[PDB]
């Protein structure tokens, strides 16, 4: 699975994950402003977090 890994606003890259399904976007607010980290996987869903799962290559931009 292709998933891509840039952060934020950053120009999109792409990574392989071997052993994933998943590919993920994290999205969060903090003092430095949102976030956006994306990668390989799925974390588990936490409040305060927007969280995005899907299956497919580079699917998480």
């Amino acid at each position: 699975l292709e998933c891509h890994n840039q952060q934020s606003s950053q120009p999109p890259t792409t990574k392989t994950c071997p052993g994933e399904t998943n590919c993920y976007k994290k999205v969060w607010r903090d003092h430095r402003g949102t976030i956006i980290e994306r990668g390989c996987g799925c974390p588990t869903v936490k409040p305060g977090i927007k969280l995005n799962c899907c299956t497919t290559d580079k699917c998480n931009n």
